[PDB]
């Protein structure tokens, strides 16, 4: 196509154009739209007049807000000693020998990169708001601009519309001087501000003294939040925050595909290892402040692509996003919560059981309904729901996204969740077949398979990881004729035995209880009315036979109709899961953000007293009851036990299990796993 990069200063526009000419005879090409501001570029990308632009984390928060809904497409990478992550560190630079601490900043003069930028404004002013030095309570006590103008004696905050005091130390002419591209703008202009004696403090990133005064580094210090002062190189132990990198945003559409093609071209041709006169990232030399950080920051070394599930809210993190909002609303007022556990139900039957839970607890629990169980993960990460109970396979995924197992399911007896005088708790993964059949473990190829869902412990992680040991492929779709493994791609072989809903919009091969064949009992039902194997839990056959499941298909079933398949030998008795299983796996657990673990552990124990297996109001509601549909919780559950504080998903899951998912993930990784893997490697 011709990618329309938006620029915001006449030097940037000028660089934009040298790249138009070096790419002018290529497949993906370029134009360089120049507007007066970065917001004027956000509007032009939202109105199809330009296509891309790289924005500071605080401006990436604005681009993602409606009407605009602009997405993170690409992210800058920085030289890290850890790795080379897509984040940087905000630091506050002062001169060696001035005596003040972070506690003495009142009355001083300050130099900021820009109003609303992360290191230059959001992190310092938000941090001072929270320590109690800048006194702001919420928008009803003034703007943040008025609150800072009473703290600092004069500042240069190139962006300030309201207070004139924030433009007083700025350098340049009577109109242009307090603009976002003025000489004292950006990380280096704010550094020159300090170097020229105009600020006592400069709020910049961890690389700024090295980008503008490398031999003069010994004349400068950093202000640490513990009251101390350290050297400019000790930023890793003396920073104010680690923030998300600057990111290339764009309209969420087909053009995205080309914006990355173009950028991966110039990364390869014009990067850090280049020999041309065109440098895309840099070079980071001492230079005029106005020629610094054009189009991309001089500190970038390459671009990394953000996975498509991401949105600004998700890119910036819960802690930082919640900070930019703080500075837009009074604290008491939208902040009551710790009295209500917002549970996340998946699909319609789980929505029904949760609304009764919410009616019968006179409100102590409320419900969010989603469609897939990956949506619950995202809702909890964003602070829009608080807990959900997930399977061992799906706890791995939440564990990569930073959620923690706070309570887990105990499948044996009711009194056993009070334990000193025993520890552990697990269930078993199993291969079930009908006794008439010819199939055994090694006969398993080219057959029909029934799976609880793609992604889950017993019905996919254990079986596919043993078929992946032998097969050496991540194409289990070619290892059967067909199956029903809900959640797979809709037009494949593992979708064909699946039935769908009643059959109204029909929804087959979906990962909720709308699909007939979903979960442990839906996959016994697949074995029974259509397939060769059912990859299930050890008790799925006892629970649905001997007359206990009173549905059509299950009315007549007895446990003599089936047999297990051991990794090898025989076929075995369905009640010998101990000796003929595929694995002993950890149980299902409730996973929450680490800071909400206290509330919901306590709010959930109150709830099981009233509706647990020996609840006091069982009569109205029993929590681990669903009609063999394992709604909200598994039906086998006798009680729920507390998982000790500071337990990591890896420790809960066990090392034996931790290994298996870290084998199948070289095979096709889900879009949620990839997104969260960008954030843990951020
Ligand atoms: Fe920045
Ligand atoms: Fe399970």
């Amino acid at each position: 196509s011709v990618i329309r990069w938006c620029t915001i200063s006449s030097p940037e526009e000028k660089k934009c154009n040298n790249l138009r000419d070096l790419t002018q005879q290529e497949r993906i090409s370029l134009t360089c739209v120049q507007k007066a501001t970065y917001l004027d570029c956000i509007k032009a990308i939202a109105n199809n007049e330009a296509d891309a632009i790289s924005l500071d984390g605080g401006q990436a928060f604005e681009a993602g807000l409606a009407p605009y809904k602009l997405k993170p497409i690409a992210a800058e990478v920085y030289e890290h000693t850890e790795g080379s992550t897509t984040s940087y560190y905000a630091v506050a630079v002062v001169k060696k020998g001035t005596e003040f601490t972070v506690n003495d900043l009142q009355g001083k003069t300050s130099c900021h990169t820009g109003l609303g930028r992360s290191a230059g404004w959001n992190i310092p002013i938000g941090t001072l708001l929270h320590r109690g030095a800048i006194e702001w309570e919420g928008i009803e006590s003034g703007s943040v601009e008025q609150a800072v103008a009473k703290f600092f004696s004069a500042s240069c905050v190139p962006g300030a519309t309201i207070e004139q005091k924030l433009c007083r130390q700025c350098k340049g002419d009577p109109k242009t001087k307090c603009a976002r591209n003025a000489p004292y703008s950006g990380y280096s202009g704010a550094f020159h501000c300090l170097k020229d004696g105009k600020g006592d403090v400069a709020f910049v990133k961890h690389t700024t003294v090295n980008e503008n005064a490398p031999d003069q580094k010994d004349e400068y210090e950093l202000l640490c939040l513990d009251g101390s002062r350290q050297p400019v190189d000790n930023y890793k132990t003396c920073n104010w925050a680690r923030v998300a990198a600057h990111a290339v945003v764009a309209r969420d559409d087909n053009k995205v595909e080309d914006i990355w093609s173009f950028l991966s071209k110039a990364q390869s041709d014009f990067g850090v290892d280049t020999k041309s006169d065109f440098h895309l990232f840099g070079p980071p030399g001492k230079k005029d402040p106005v020629l610094k950080d054009l189009l991309f920051k001089d500190s970038a070394i390459m671009l990394k692509r953000v996975p498509s599930l991401m949105d600004s809210q998700l890119y910036l993190g819960f802690e930082y996003y919640s900070a930019i909002q703080s500075m837009r609303k009074d604290q008491l007022t939208p902040s009551p919560r710790e009295n209500r556990i917002q549970w996340c139900a998946v699909g319609k039957d789980e929505k029904s059981k949760c609304d009764r839970w919410s009616v019968v607890s006179n409100g102590d629990v409320e419900c969010t309904v989603v469609d897939e169980t990956k949506d619950c993960i995202i809702k909890i990460m964003k602070g829009e729901a608080d807990a959900v109970a997930l399977d061992g396979g799906l706890v791995y995924t939440a564990g990569v996204c930073g959620l923690v197992p706070v309570m887990a399911e105990r499948y044996d007896d009711e009194s056993q969740c009070s334990k000193t005088d025993e520890r552990p708790a697990s269930y078993f993964a199993v291969a079930v077949a009908r006794k008439d059949s010819n199939v055994n473990w090694n006969n398993l190829k080219g057959k029909k398979s029934c799976h609880t869902a793609v992604g889950r412990t017993a019905g996919w992680v254990i079986p596919m990881g043993l078929i992946h040991n032998r097969t050496g492929t991540c194409n289990f779709d070619e290892y059967f004729s067909e199956g029903c493994a809900p959640g797979s791609p809709p037009n494949s072989r593992l979708c064909q035995l699946c039935q769908g809903s009643g059959g109204i919009p029909p929804e087959k091969c979906v990962a909720s209880s709308h699909e007939k064949y979903f979960g442990y009992t839906g996959a016994l039902r697949c074995l029974v009315e259509k397939g060769d194997v059912a990859f299930i839990q050890h008790s799925t056959v006892e629970e649905n036979t001997g007359g206990k499941n009173k549905a059509d298909w299950a009315k007549n079933l007895q446990m003599d109709d089936f047999e297990l398949l051991c990794t090898d030998g025989r076929r075995a008795n369905v009640m010998d899961y101990r000796e003929c299983n595929l694995a002993e796996v950890p149980t299902h657990a409730v996973v929450v953000r680490p800071e909400k673990a206290n509330k919901i552990r306590d709010l959930l124990e109150r709830q099981e007293k009233r509706f647990g297996v020996n609840g006091s109001e069982k009569s109205k509601f029993m929590m681990f009851e669903s009609q063999n549909k394992d709604l909200l919780f598994k039906d086998l559950t006798k009680c729920l036990f507390k998982v000790r504080e500071g337990t990591t998903y890896k420790e809960f899951l066990g090392d034996k299990f931790y290994t298996v998912i870290s084998s199948l993930k070289t095979c096709n990784p889900s879009d949620i796993l990839q997104m969260c893997s960008f954030l843990e490697g951020k």
